[PDB]
């Protein structure tokens, strides 16, 4: 049992609504004291429980409980439901869900200084996550989820692997792939490096504001070409990426943060500046401004 089969039993935990896929959440209301409410959560379950998802999620929910940093969603406990049967994952509830979503739903909001601030809380929650040798592995702003207008977490752990005990990378052997690293795209090999990758590509999708056709996926396809399909796609991706093809300059987006951004995506993957480096420098130009 990795939580307490007591702390969140099935008979109180009410629905509230349904939140959405990587696979299942809703909202709910922990109701111990009869009809007393209390506490508002969030709930992951399976989509197909087969065993060898139960086993990934078995991995991610150790994954959750084992992180504790003020810009990771909280692990709040299990739900062992179906008359302990089923396993589900208890967490805290951000209310205004994904930073792609804020972005799109709320602009009226955010401004250059919101998302510096963003920036940095992402890459202190990285710091946090590599001092554990954990790799995210999809870091992308529809995975990172904020609380208010000033505090953002990194969440969705369904991909995080655990760095081997003499290895600084991990191979997977079982995809987003337009927030990929090169070498992940080519050799499936995943560290904190190509975290940093994408990071620099979520740093892209903050600065675009998620507009229409200025996501990755979209912009990538516009470079590469609207009229292929398939792996050749993937193909022509690993090309454009070899020979130092980018997404551009966000409209609006300081020289500065652009070149954080193409900082991040070197092909060199020693080269790639790590998580602190990065959180420094941002804070520092959000200090340094009027
Ligand atoms: N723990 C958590 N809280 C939330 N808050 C949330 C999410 C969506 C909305 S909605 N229907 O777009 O307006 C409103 C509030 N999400 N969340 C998750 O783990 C979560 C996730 F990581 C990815 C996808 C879905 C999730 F649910």
């Amino acid at each position: 049992f990795q939580g307490d089969p007591t702390q969140f039993e099935e008979r109180h935990l009410k629905f509230l609504q349904q939140l959405g896929k990587f696979g299942s959440v809703e909202m709910c209301r922990y109701d111990p004291l009869q009809d007393n409410t209390g506490e508002v959560v969030a709930v992951k379950k399976l989509q197909h429980s087969t065993e060898e998802h139960l086993r990934d999620f078995e991995r991610e929910i150790e994954i959750l409980k084992s992180l504790q940093h003020d810009n990771i969603v909280k692990y709040k406990g299990v739900c062992y439901s179906a008359g302990r049967r089923n396993l589900k994952l208890i967490m805290e509830y951000l209310p205004y869900g994904s930073l792609r979503d804020y972005l799109q739903k709320h602009k009226e909001r955010i401004d250059h200084i919101k998302l510096l601030q963003y920036t940095s809380q992402i890459c202190k929650g990285m710091e946090y996550l590599g001092t554990k040798r954990y790799i995210h592995r999809d870091l992308a702003t529809r995975n990172i989820l904020v609380e208010n207008e000033n505090r953002v977490k990194i969440g969705d752990f369904g991909l995080t692997k655990v760095l081997p005990q003499d290895k600084e990378y991990y191979k997977v052997k079982e995809s987003p792939i337009f927030w990929y690293a090169p070498e992940s795209l080519t050799e499936s090999k995943f560290s904190v490096a190509s975290d940093v990758w994408s990071f620099g590509v979520v740093l892209y999708e903050l600065f675009t504001y998620i507009e229409k056709s200025k996501s990755p996926p979209a912009e990538f396809m516009r470079m590469i070409g609207n009229d292929k399909q398939g792996q050749m796609i993937v193909f022509h991706l690993i090309e454009l990426l070899k020979n130092n093809g980018r997404l551009p300059r966000p409209d609006g987006c300081p020289d500065e943060i652009y070149m954080i951004m193409t900082e991040c995506w070197n092909n060199n993957v020693n080269q790639r500046p790590s998580f602190r480096d990065l959180a420094l420098r941002v804070d520092q130009i959000r200090d340094n401004m009027a």
